[PDB]
């Protein structure tokens, strides 16, 4: 069971890597990292609710899309925790890159992310990104609103 | 080298578990699972810098506000992951309580959380939590930027 679990470890760390690492023209093949049912998406948005795309197919389109607008992103800073499950990750990087959303300015956006990755089989089973979302307003130039400090000790 | 790791590791996830586990009273102690020069505090604001608590007689005062402004304060749906490093963990959870803040109305908070803790010698050198800070403005009646999807593939 340890050796299997080892085995299982090794790899998936090397698909994480080949993941964080992947740019350019190469994204439009990072589906193949995925399981055929595979998912993939962000889990912090205005709405509170994850964007999750869903099977190879949406994902391969999600990548058509992503090179449009975001067309030179990059993972920066990127750290690769193993866990004690052999078949989950976490990592924490940066972002930086243009981005070209439909209807908005043409921006350039920096964020932190945390990432989990989830294999089964020697494939990404379930990929989750978190991020705070204020800063990709501020990229849309859109308002972020402000907590009022005054009365917290500071 | 293994011996002294496993060991670190063994001890560090103890104070994770009594960390995530601690409410009520009890958080006016919690400083006490810090080394005297430990940082705290929440990674992921409006206005995209963290609001770091540095040193425990710092952390100490903190507990006193938070037992105001976060006074049922729960932790849930408590995954701890371990990781290579013997002194750095992560934490999946839930959190959720009254959120009590000057000049709001009184509101109830739930959100998703990941934490980051750091060990030095036994204690908790930096913890850091982030989230989505769209979830706490909607809890304090603060509205939320909507992102314009039309454009985007759905
Ligand atoms: O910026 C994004 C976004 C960015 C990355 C996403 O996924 C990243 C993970 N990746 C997806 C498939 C390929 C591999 C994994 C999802 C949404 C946002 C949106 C989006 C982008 C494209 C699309 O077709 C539908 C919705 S909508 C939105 C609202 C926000 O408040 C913040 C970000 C966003
Ligand atoms: O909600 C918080 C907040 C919550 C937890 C924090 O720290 C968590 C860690 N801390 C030290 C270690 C032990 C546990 C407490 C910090 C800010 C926010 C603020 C705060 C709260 C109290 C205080 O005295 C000063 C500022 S201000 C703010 C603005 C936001 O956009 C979001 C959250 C917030």
């Amino acid at each position: 069971e340890n050796r299997a679990q080892v085995a299982a470890r090794q790899h998936n760390r090397k698909i994480v890597e080949q993941y964080m690492h992947t740019r350019g023209e190469a994204r439009l093949k990072r589906h193949l990292l995925f399981t055929e049912d595979g998912v993939g998406g962000l889990w912090t948005t205005d709405s509170g609710q994850p964007i999750a795309i869903r099977g190879r197919e949406k994902l391969g389109e999600h990548a058509v899309w992503s090179l449009q607008c975001f067309p030179d992103w990059v993972w920066t800073d990127i750290q690769i925790f193993e866990t004690q499950d052999p078949n989950w990750f976490w990592v924490e990087c940066r972002g930086e890159g243009a981005i070209v959303f439909p209807g908005y300015p043409r921006g350039q956006y920096r964020n932190h992310f945390l990432h989990s990755f989830r294999f089964e089989n020697g494939l990404i089973k379930e990929q989750r990104e978190f991020m705070n979302p204020c800063e990709q307003f501020r990229s849309l130039g859109i308002e972020v609103p402000e907590v009022r400090r005054d009365g917290l000790p500071s």
